[PDB]
């Protein structure tokens, strides 16, 4: 079992906090996409969060496909809204979109299944 520091913002991780942060969707690459089950990622380094699994695919529609918004997404947008929100974070750098890493975690702590 690997850890894996990752800092993150009180907005974003007060969601992980909640749970409702549960698929974490990110560019694969190295460091990261290395992630795999059994291992344990640590949120703002203080929420510990333990791999539940890990699954490579391609296309935001994909992970958007076979993983829901409302989890990836605390606003739970509209898969047309998502499709725009993907394609809206930072503008000036446009460029066609890549990676698609379905990464699911379980934070460690509240009570679950």
């Amino acid at each position: 079992m690997k850890v894996y520091r990752l800092y993150l913002k009180d907005e974003y991780l007060e969601m992980v906090k909640s749970g409702k942060k549960r698929i974490e969707v990110r560019v694969a690459y190295p460091q990261l996409k290395d992630i795999k089950r059994g291992d344990k990622i640590i949120f703002n380094d203080l929420i510990p969060a333990e791999v539940v699994e890990v699954k490579k695919y391609e296309t935001f529609r994909q992970v958007l496909r076979e993983e829901p918004i409302d989890k990836i997404f605390p606003d739970k947008p509209s898969f047309e809204k998502a499709l725009k929100r993907f394609h809206n974070m930072y503008p000036k750098w446009k460029e066609y979109r890549y990676g698609v890493l379905a990464i699911k975690f379980r934070v460690l702590g509240r009570d679950k299944e």
